[PDB]
């Protein structure tokens, strides 16, 4: 399944508003919506998305 389709990525987003940043096992509560989609998955998709914007602000990929 490995990359992510637009529509995973649709829900993706929609979970994150769902389970806000203050969510206990907030990764575990995405996920379970996210169908076929692990936590650690789901939380690696995080941090791209958090290092995609960081680039775009800074012109640095974070480290």
């Amino acid at each position: 399944g490995r990359p992510w389709s637009a529509k995973e990525n649709k829900a993706f987003e929609r979970a994150l508003a769902v389970y806000d940043k203050d969510t206990p096992d907030r990764w575990a509560n995405v996920a379970r919506a996210v169908e076929g989609r692990t936590p650690e998955e789901v939380k690696k998709h995080y941090e791209i998305l958090v290092e995609d914007i960081k680039y775009i602000e800074s012109g640095k990929v974070p480290f």
